[PDB]
């Protein structure tokens, strides 16, 4: 049978001068005698040739290279399979008979004017009134200098970038219940001082982004991205989409999307049986793997790295409570939180167990679930490739769900299984052809193709 | 098993005050007790509550009704369906139904108010090459074309894109500017519009040129720019490739249908592609491609689609068939019969393959007798010029689809092989009184369509 590899990272694609050279593998009993790579301005058929080295066992590996002197950043690009009798597309999508949608190719930006940052984050969204009090009627008293004074829980925590939701009064001023502007500069300072970005909901837009203040970017149209990025050039600017963001993404008018539609809710059909109204949701592993993937096969790779992506928001119920009487399924959405491309950001109160002013007495806190998110961090801290990797589902059927983040010669592989315990059979594949497994999160085994999997378990391995 | 149709026009789809009428027919055994439309998305995603009918529009199906307020929101009114169970759900889409949620932009789509150009689905275009058409360099001019228009209109013609016309100043190989004026006036007493090939975008729509549109955030300029000199001026793109980021942005009005039409066909009927790379398309993957990229334009656009057999771009396609050059005929019902406008290539209805046959000894007359047929029921049928559109029937070497619009429906049958017999499933669109064979030999009797060997036939409901 045909099959085919190709991701938008290394070891898939390679910059050399001004040349992007592009592998693609194949494997199975006809193969094309042709391939030509689709890709200044027009759609070009590229020729692509065939490598001499298999670069792993029973796969034949092509070559082709688009010139980067000329063109637009974004490089699309897709595979045209040729026979002597007919074609086929891989994509994205895997294999497609008759051609791919133009949004819907592989791509890279290249050169990358992107937030460079945003991928190496882990971001923290505060509703002031209800986190800290620095040391009333629905006024909890809460403010900025109580976020200051808590900066080292959440430097603990693997936190790197707060985003402060609201801020303003709604010129442009500060709520004087939070501390006014005096205090909103005081956490400029601090969180400079340790390391953190700093990001607010929403010229304007340069005036905070300006010194003294100096903001790492908006939560918001292309002429207001613009704006920002002329006062300071790596300001992420980011949007709230409840549904398909991908139009306003792939017009470059915003950097990212708080990534509903591609993350949060096809976990919360896959894992809580609900969606944004509340309707019954009965989706399996395939039929989440297929939201998921359809969603990402619209964006650029750099694109997927900074999607914003979360479980829950303060425009939704928590996630705990979603889950209901399956609240054991919530370490399996952690893990998967910071394993899927993009940038997690916990909601505040999520690494407590929040079901609200935050518990700072640590009994009133789930300690296990708060261990399990500084090891996520740590995790995502320390391996490239849950920041920078491709990401190639293995398998999804019913319960499981196992895909492998992919960078240079780095291999994560995740395992998720939302239901009873169980062995999976996963296929021989090259892209998890690797001198063997770590397990670093989890108690499943992999041991000869098998993988065993304990009830409502999600499991982390590294390549060695 | 579950069944479901929409199309977004009546009379599926109603406008009533400053409210728009949607239903959603069904039919099965384990029927939704509920069903949500999903619309307005382009700011404010809302569920709209939709109530059940208690008359079967036809046997076996049960209604459902809902309504969009059209006061507010974008002009282009995207929906879709969410068919609720105590336990799941499923999404009904123009791509037939979906276990995740549709994308925004391949929802069903209708254009209120339509501001787009209303008059171009009511035409039959005609694409010239000047120098190989009409001496009043083999020499042919704009003169040539005026003395034509006789002959244009026997063939149903209604409208001329000129391609090429200027050196901007209009050659003078081709008569110069006044040849170009005389051939407004003569196309205007005529009736028929005139596209021109390209501020200097206003100086052609204003009087005395009064051209009709214009073939090409730059673009949407352009457009901007047409649009106010000349309200219903048509500006639609030349795209080989997939068009849809331009058109789902409205930054042109239409596009020469490659994608959505002529390389399906390219790969159906003559196995080749823009490339000249071989193509092994049967018709499920055809009417599975075609049907995709009409699923990222509204109804408007869809009509507006400028559909296409071949151009000055691309080899003719009585040569791409080669030897498979009588299912030339089969292209040309299709031609006329999908949703867009059609625009046939100056001498493709004789059968060119150079200048043009005048002499009716080197043309196919047969092959113009069609063209000639195809307009006529064109002009004669809504259907064919405001209908949606429903794939009924895609599988191997047979397409049958039927156009739908309030009463009227048209029924094409397509098979590019040998004579073959088809099983058509009881469907409440095709449930009509009876059905008239107007182009083609094929014969529906009782749930079986009898297609002779590469043909194409059109009834019409009565």
């Amino acid at each position: 049978m045909l099959k085919a590899w190709h991701l938008p990272v290394a070891p898939f694609i390679k910059e050399q001068q001004e040349r992007l050279m592009i592998t693609l593998w194949l494997s199975g009993d006809d193969l094309p005698p042709r391939v030509t790579l689709r890709a200044d301005n027009e759609e070009l058929s590229l020729p692509m040739h065939r490598l001499r080295q298999a670069p792993h066992p029973g796969v034949v590996a092509w070559r082709g290279e688009i010139n980067l002197v000329n063109g637009q950043p974004r490089r699309r690009y897709s595979f045209k399979l040729l026979w002597a009798d007919r074609q086929l597309w891989f994509t994205p999508q895997e294999f497609n008979r008759f051609p791919p949608a133009r949004l819907e190719q592989f791509a890279v930006d290249l050169p990358d004017s992107g937030p460079q940052w945003v991928a190496d984050q882990v971001f923290y969204q505060i509703f002031p009134d209800r986190f800290a009090r620095s040391q009333g009627s629905t006024f909890y008293g809460g403010d900025l200098d109580g976020i200051s004074e808590k900066l080292p829980y959440l430097k603990q925590l693997g936190v790197t970038a707060l985003y402060l939701n609201p801020v303003f009064v709604a010129y442009r001023r500060v709520d004087p219940q939070f501390g006014g502007d005096a205090a909103l500069l005081r956490l400029r300072h601090n969180t400079q001082k340790e390391g953190m970005r700093l990001i607010l909901d929403g010229s304007v837009v340069r005036h905070w982004l300006k010194a003294p203040w100096s903001m790492d970017g908006w939560r918001l149209i292309a002429g207001i991205t613009q704006a920002a990025k002329l006062e300071r050039p790596d300001a992420f600017v980011f949007g709230e989409h409840f549904g398909d963001a991908r139009q306003w993404l792939q017009a470059d008018v915003e950097d990212s999307a708080m990534n509903y539609r591609g993350f949060t809710f096809p976990l919360w059909g896959f894992l809580a049986n609900t969606d944004i109204s509340y309707d019954p949701q009965k989706i399996d592993a395939q039929t989440c793997m297929a939201w998921m993937d359809n969603y990402r096969a619209g964006l650029s790779h750099q694109q997927q790295l900074r999607m914003f992506n979360q479980l829950d928001s303060h425009a939704t119920a928590r996630f705990k409570s979603l889950l209901g009487k399956d609240v054991a399924r919530l370490p399996l959405a952690v893990v998967w939180l910071f394993s899927w491309p993009g940038v997690p950001c916990i909601y505040y109160g999520d690494e407590v167990g929040v079901d609200k002013p935050f518990p700072w007495d640590p009994a009133l806190q789930d300690g296990d679930l708060l261990d399990l998110y500084k090891r996520m961090s740590k995790l995502r801290k320390a391996h490239q490739a849950l920041r920078y990797g491709g990401c190639q589902v293995i398998y999804a059927e019913d319960n499981v769900v196992v895909f492998v983040r992919v960078y240079k010669q780095q291999r994560v592989l995740v395992a998720i299984n939302r239901g009873e315990a169980c062995e999976v059979v996963i296929e021989d594949s090259p892209l998890l052809d690797v001198n063997g497994w770590q397990l670093k999160e989890g108690a499943g085994a992999l041991h000869d193709g098998v993988l065993t999997l304990p009830a409502i378990s999600a499991s982390v391995w590294f390549s060695r």
